[PDB]
């Protein structure tokens, strides 16, 4: 798993995956800002752009 902002997979306690593909991301990368790994679900961009 590698992080879609800067593409790097280090500080994985870090880098959440999505609950939809193999995908992932720091959550200090994120914005708006992400303080922490939350408790439930969370989908990459790719995955909201399936939605309906
Ligand atoms: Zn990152
Ligand atoms: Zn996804």
């Amino acid at each position: 798993v590698t992080c879609l902002v800067c593409r790097k997979g280090d500080n994985d306690e870090f880098l959440l995956l999505c609950d939809g593909c193999d995908r992932g991301c720091h959550i200090y990368c994120h914005r708006p800002k992400m303080e922490a790994v939350p408790e439930g679900d969370w989908f990459c961009t790719v995955c909201l752009a399936q939605q309906v």
